[PDB]
């Protein structure tokens, strides 16, 4: 269709225009993101059994449903947590289902067993969400004048901010972090004690005399209030949101799966100006932690990025061609290609992300690389036959289209396999799949489409001022046929000693597999995502003023040490188990550009963290950098699963865990390994004799509500505008200190109601156990979180913990969960994909050229450019990865185009007469000029993401350090050993001359 | 497209590659069945009222459940049964929906009325189902050691078996039957007379006692519900331990009896999960058994009394190795004629890639493989091979008649054939694809692999026009001389095939001479076509020996457990005598009921077929001396269910008449009216057999509650209740008999063995004051003849009747006719169809429309093919020979017009017509040379003989041993067999006689002219 295009310059021009206009269109409709769906579809499952504890819940309940649920459709794992009277069983389903459909399955099985489950947690009632549990942005209300304090500020956002919010589309559940006032003036067991009271008079009297200020609270006959002096109860502090060593109402909001993060992040926005519209007095929303902003600067980042690349590409073919219009289009064969690609990325519901941009960075290159061979091959029958450009236009298609379409065909094909993977990492190889696939196709439609019709108008006659340029393009032009007369030479002396030169690319071979054992495995790697949160893990149940005290501490280590903009933090809330105790600080960063030195890096800063926090066994203040992927994984550390499959039983469990960390401390490669469970804590053990109760007249019923008036809620009638709070809790545990033993007397109201203290009426036992009960895909676990030393790779650390359960007693599984999954299947998908990637290069060239010999020497070439990405990669000290698997793709691509190149003109030229090793050195001259102008145009283009520096960058230099070296080797090696290659094929395979 | 691929064979061999690589990633991830779902999605709704009457149960559970169903999605129709302590609503919903979201909004429309149902139901809960009571597998086990109890078996199991089953892949659900440990109040039946028993007081002592502290750590670890806790529990001399409680219990939960052979097992039912691979999902069980069973303390051998994985396994077998069977006679055919063996072996390369993409396509439309499936493929191959040796027949032909080369030969041959192989394509999907349009799914995964097997055939047309035309192109080398002719049984038997053509050509010579006498003989056919049609009974699915029978003891409505351990016994026993049963499980309760107490089921294995060879000992006969003999009790009612066929839907004339609208007619009213509708049916001669198939009414007693005295008394309507719990009441629970284990607690009287009848209006009921004062002075207790079960029928008290069509008359007609009889009943009394009778009454006439419509297409696309309007009608006319075979051979072997005969009669029409369409397309290029309209004809004839005879000679040798089918599968092989054979021979015979001669008939009447 070449020559259709060349006779009709305005039909091309027509084509294109519509290309590109499409392509704007569509970029105005895309949504972008920074990462594809990764997230894995989740269905969290919860009941309650309020007349059950932990250990029973779990066998009456978790057990049972769990056991239940096995054999889902879909059903990646299952991990169920089983607190006192709560059980929360979270089925992650593999990527690809139906989260609604999902949800109908678990349902419906949640109904089969049913009838199982106790009649009580049957009629409680078995709730089924599919809510994701990953907090995107954080709203703090603050009011200047301080007229609203935490609760008032709590009502006011509960009044409008909070439902508002929900209202947004995008976010699937608003959480809020806020807390109400309250009045609990109550006694400690020591009052009691030296009372004679059981505090069922006063309880119960201050019930009768509420059917009020705290002072009249205590002040009730029984007006004693020293009976009831305690400190001021007030909850309004209860769950105090520690925003930069303040107070303010949080409001978590967690995105609902498969939403746009930036436009919902823009709704929220716009639906809080307008609640700030209608604010109070001084109430104004501030926004501490958002993650979109990251996304936009990493989306501005590489779209700057394939600008340069641009640039530099254009730098090399202006070079080479060292003419403005020959130059000019395969320029303007990029940006038509890009916007085809885009429009496609649209019909795919493909989003525009950071690895498809990433996608058309590495496309620049391979783009411009036909348009490239088509314009040097015009240009040089327009200057050495003189051929009109119309007429040079013409034979050059004639003489050019095959090693087009061939370039084309092998590009795709090895773009092709890896689209069909399945999982995270096949998501991510899908975008990089279409995105250089349609790029590749699009350019290839142009460069036998409009590249054609420009040659023939845009280029024209060279005159001898041209011809001979006598300055620095003159110099290149001369040493370059200096260069290529050497490179027949040497390619002569390659096809002198065939034996030797092929026991070189036999040590080469080896060297590929030795360095690829060596490299060690990872997943993506990390970036200054300009936030990070510090969980402050605290001694389970210790006092939540320690926790509170610690938090103020970390805010002012950040507000004094560190470039943080926004610490904010929770207090009541962690990931350590969201205990009263236990806070996380929401840091956010300042702007990167302020964050310029390796100190203000989010590494470094976490690294300060900790040792500003380290030799604290108060409080374990642990900083980590948000996680890279938040979607299938929420932890920073890999995610490990000490499966119970022998039912070695809980103590055995914990000698296992305990012998494990204490052999992962020892590790080196190891670092930071804790057990993200709580650990055992006090639970006392009332043995209320029965039969005792029966004999007093109390029921073990009324004495529960005998031990509720000693420790136990009951809301009554507040009256504080503040937080507009009518319930006050006669909570006589938490006020004062209730919470320390009674196993010398307890205190009991008997059925006279004379208060004596229980004198065994009670067996308490005040023993020790488990906080939460986990098991993981229907085996009792603990999860253990670690991380990989300075100088490991992730990869590493994991198979440390694998070596480390070696050892362990029989019956312990070593499991891996979130990111860690996905790790280990990419690391298994990895052979496949690079072996899928070969074999279907190999089949599409076999068929392309119609023989078995040309795609056997073709992939023969393959290993010399794999031989490169891994020498690159190990220098820069960067470890395997994803990135690092889809550039040894693309390298593979390209030692195949530059390996077709020489091959196919070296068969035309053989099945014309040429001796074969004459064939061979004139095809090798002969292409060895666009090999090097396209291999170096590609490299350049790759550059600027190897030398890419700043946020964001992490990833660029992963992708680009490999593609670069591939690309080296995949040029230098290939120029001498392709036709080592092609010499041995035919002589191996007698090819038709 | 035949030039491209002759000239690039690699890129050929390319494409198979892919197709056989894709083909054997999709047999690795295909679903395996023995038949594929065809069921409308059903939702089964169970609910339980504990000592409720059926009466009441309508009343309140089915009445107000069915109501509210009404109005969901897709709701085709609701059926309900109402027995005593238990309702059941099927609700049957039309094909189209997912069954799982219409059980979510079942179960919320469940939820909408949950509060107006009783409260006991309530606490038990309304069960929602997708109905998949499909039990493929059964495991259970024995007391190996003779020292574990059954309850003990099943705790070993339970605790270990359960949940690995559980965990083995495509497992679906493991429901247990084994005998539990569960309290059972035993009072004397003196209780109340002597005292008082007002076990309903102590019994919520019982739960109140039970409690656990509200508020965090602090919590109470003491709480008495056990056997030797209700001694120290307050149970309310009155009933304690420390009180007068006495015989406390025993067998702890009486349930399920499980004997594997007359031998105490536990029941572990195993279904699998729909869309897995029965058979290796039934190799990992066993392999997860034999770990289990070392793990077992040599005393809980596992069995397996039933896996029906086997006879899926062995159908499998039967078929595959017919595949392998197959190739293997088309190579030796092919090596008979062509004597090379390189073009021996070109088809035979050819054919499975076919077969592989064919199976890539099944896994990507989402059908499962099933018998069907692979029953169907092998009907397909044959037309698989006929398109592959004819491509390379005519090649090799040319090869030797002409001097062309291999690659000239094999041009020559694409041009020569390669329009014709395209209409032949065309007009095999247009004769499979409206299979397709039926509303059955048998037809349409009949269709589904047979169409993609004509376009494996389409595959060919990028392998036979592709591959084919390659691999001739390079495989094939030129003659050596005569060398491949010599004197041995080849090179004679090649001259003899040389003189038979010779022979041939002469004969359709004759016939031609004198077209008029041979076209008489062809309508002479069409009528023996059509008489031989007529005579010939219709069917559905041919029943075969899975290797085992189901067996259900049916009793009166409620016989002692002991009673009906006795009947199953005796049934166990008479089988281990006189039938030939590998194992013969028995397991109590199950049947219709499904834990019913007069209902018993026996699941009986029986031997491999090869030892019951014998007619008697097939399953058929088997279960003929079952159902009779020794059972046929009068109340013993002991039935067989004669090996239910998998897909239990077939039926050829069933009449689900429903006697549904009760508008106001009493229950003995609409007793009238079925009976004399049931009366007249029967004296109409257009309907057959007519059964009421509900369950005649049985001997009741009622009791007219003295609940007008109990106003006046202080006797409550409770109370009233619980004074039936002492003397006649049970179906109450308890919690936490052992630990967190919840188990259930049981009124009895007199301990175990109340031995009571004169109970009944007989027992004193002291007041709410508490005076004795007998309920019997007021409430009296009454015989009566109640019915066992009210059926509702869309929210109408229905009695279901179930007919036939008298034979010969159509069962529409006989629907009408049922109609007519009903008009004139009582006014409110209505009928509506259900099931099959639905279905067809929705629409019958699909069949006429898409068969006129498939001709029609037929005709169009050979019009294309011939570029004349008259040649085609010879094709056309070609059909009914094949036909002819067909019935003959089943008339003669009495096989029905089953739905396998009707598909291997449409695959044996598309061979036929592939066969007359070469022959018509040769002759037509022949005379369009030039040559006379007869002599062009003799010549085709001639030519298109030889690949004629070696196809049908090929696929009839392939079909002979499913038509000699022995036992394990032989019904479906035998029926595939006699039609396909039958066809074969007679349409081949017929057409290489007759297609000549429809050809010359069409030339003469339509004047066909040069171009």
């Amino acid at each position: 269709m070449a020559r259709f295009f060349i006779d009709r310059p305005v039909f091309a021009w027509v084509i294109s225009l519509l290309i590109v206009l499409a392509g704007v269109l569509a970029i105005r409709f895309l949504p972008v993101a920074q990462y594809p769906d990764i997230a894995p579809p989740v269905v969290n499952v919860s009941a309650s059994y309020p007349g059950a504890s932990a250990k029973v819940v779990e066998e009456a309940v978790t057990a049972i449903i769990e056991r239940e649920m096995n054999g889902a459709p879909g059903l990646l794992y299952t991990k169920a947590t089983s607190s006192t009277g709560q059980a929360s069983l979270t089925l992650t389903f593999r990527q690809g289902v139906n989260a609604d459909l999902a949800a109908v399955e678990v349902q419906n099985r949640l109904k089969i067993v049913e009838s199982r489950l106790p009649e009580s947690v049957r009629r409680d009632g078995i709730y089924v969400e599919k809510a994701a549990d990953s907090i995107q942005l954080i709203v703090t209300l603050t009011s200047s004048s301080g007229r609203y304090d935490a609760m008032e500020l709590g009502e006011i956002a509960s009044s409008n901010v909070l439902q508002a919010l929900r209202r947004v589309e995008g976010v699937g559940k608003v959480e809020t972090w806020g807390a109400e006032y309250a009045m609990r003036i109550w006694p400690d067991p020591a009052k009691l004690t030296s009372m004679n009271l059981s505090a069922s008079d006063l309880v119960n009297a201050v019930r009768r005399h509420n059917a009020v200020t705290p002072e009249q609270f205590g002040e009730i006959p029984l007006r004693l209030r020293d009976v009831a002096r305690v400190e001021f109860g007030q909850s309004e502090y209860g769950f105090v949101s520690r925003v930069n060593q303040m107070t303010a109402t949080g409001l978590a909001v967690k995105m609902a799966p498969g939403s746009n993060a930036v436009a919902t992040a823009k709704r929220i926005r716009a639906t809080l100006d307008e609640l700030s519209r209608y604010f109070p007095e001084g109430v104004s929303y501030n926004i501490p932690y958002d993650t979109s902003a990251f996304v936009e600067i990493s989306i501005r980042k590489v779209v700057s990025t394939l600008l340069e690349a641009m640039l530099l590409v254009f730098a090399v073919m202006y070079l080479f061609m060292q003419n403005f219009r020959a130059t000019l289009i395969p320029t303007l064969v990029v940006p038509v290609a890009l916007l085809g690609t885009f429009t496609v990325m649209l019909g795919l519901g493909f989003s525009i992300n950071v690895l498809t941009m990433f996608g058309m960075v590495l496309a620049i290159g391979i783009l411009v690389d036909d348009a490239i061979i088509v314009v040097e091959n015009v240009e040089r029958l327009m200057a050495e036959e003189g051929l009109s450009p119309h007429d040079a236009t013409v034979k050059a298609m004639r003489q050019i289209s095959g090693a087009i379409v061939g370039i084309t065909v092998v590009l795709v094909s090895v773009f092709v396999p890896m689209a069909f993977f399945s999982g995270a990492v096949g998501n991510i190889y899908r975008q990089f799949a279409v995105t250089l696939a349609v790029s590749i196709g699009f350019s290839a439609f142009l460069a036998l489409s409009l590249t054609p019709a420009l040659c023939a108008t845009l280029l024209r006659p060279i005159d001898a001022d041209h011809h001979e340029k006598r300055g620095f393009f003159g110099w290149f032009n001369r040493a370059f046929l200096r260069l290529t007369g050497r490179y027949r030479n040497a390619v002569a002396g390659i096809l002198a000693r065939p034996i030797r030169w092929m026991l070189v690319y036999a040590l080469v071979i080896g060297v590929v597999a030795l360095l690829f054992v060596r490299l060690p495995q990872a997943f993506l790697p990390e970036e200054d995502q300009g936030d990070f949160m510090i969980m402050v893990m605290q001694p389970e149940g210790t006092p939540m003023a320690e926790t509170m005290a610690n938090v103020g501490d970390v805010e002012r280590y950040l507000a004094e040490h560190e470039p943080v903009a926004y610490a904010y933090a929770v207090g009541g809330f962690s990931l350590y188990g969201d205990g009263t105790s236990s806070a996380m600080i929401f840091a956010t960063l300042k702007d990167w550009s302020e964050r310029r030195e390796a100190s203000q890096h989010v590494g470094a800063i976490v690294e300060r963290i900790n040792q500003r926090f380290a030799g604290l066994p108060n409080r374990t203040v642990y900083a980590m950098n948000s996680p890279p992927l938040p979607d299938l994984g929420s932890t920073s550390g890999f995610d490990f699963r000490l499966q119970d499959r022998g039912g070695v039983g809980y103590e055995a469990l914990v000698k296992a865990r305990d012998q494990l960390l204490a052999r992962a401390a020892e590790d080196p490669r190891l670092a930071n390994v804790m057990f993200a469970g709580q650990g055992e804590a006090p639970q006392i053990r009332l043995d209320i004799d029965r039969r005792k109760a029966e004999t007093l007249g109390v029921s073990m019923d009324e004495i529960n509500t005998t031990l509720a008036v000693m420790f136990g809620s009951d809301y009554i009638g507040d009256f504080m505008h503040g937080s507009q709070v009518r319930k006050v809790v006669v909570q006589a545990d938490g006020a004062k200190r209730l919470g320390i033993d009674d196993i010398g007397r307890l205190h009991v109201r008997n059925e006279q109601g004379e208060m004596v203290p229980l004198a065994t009426f009670a067996k308490a036992a005040w023993t020790l156990g488990p906080p939460q009960l986990t098991r993981y895909n229907g085996y009792p676990s603990f999860n253990l979180e670690g991380q990989a030393a300075p100088g490991y790779s992730s990869g590493e650390a994991m198979q440390a913990m694998e070596q480390l359960m070696q050892g362990l007693p029989e019956g312990i599984a070593h499991e891996w969960s979130g990111q860690s999954f996905e790790e280990r299947l990419s690391g298994a998908q990895a052979p496949a994909l690079f072996a899928l990637s070969v074999l279907i290069v190999f089949l599409a060239l076999a068929a392309l050229y119609e023989s078995w010999s040309i795609p056997l020497a073709v992939i023969l070439v393959v290993p010399l450019g794999v031989l490169g990405a891994l020498l690159g990669v190990s220098l820069r000290g960067l470890p395997n990865d994803i990135y690092f698997k889809v550039g040894l793709i693309t390298i593979i691509g390209l030692s195949a185009k530059n390996a077709i190149l020489i091959i196919e003109v070296a068969k035309d030229h053989y099945q014309e007469g040429m001796s074969l090793l004459q064939a061979t050195l004139e095809a090798a001259r002969l292409r060895l000029r666009p090999i090097v102008m396209t291999s170096l145009a590609f490299g350049f283009g790759v550059v600027p993401l190897a030398l890419s520096s700043g946020a964001g960058s992490g990833a660029q230099v992963a992708i680009g350090t490999g593609v670069l070296g591939g690309i080296v080797t995949a040029t230098v090696l290939a120029v001498f050993l392709v036709p080592l290659f092609f010499l041995v094929v035919g002589r191996l395979f007698r090819l038709r001359k």
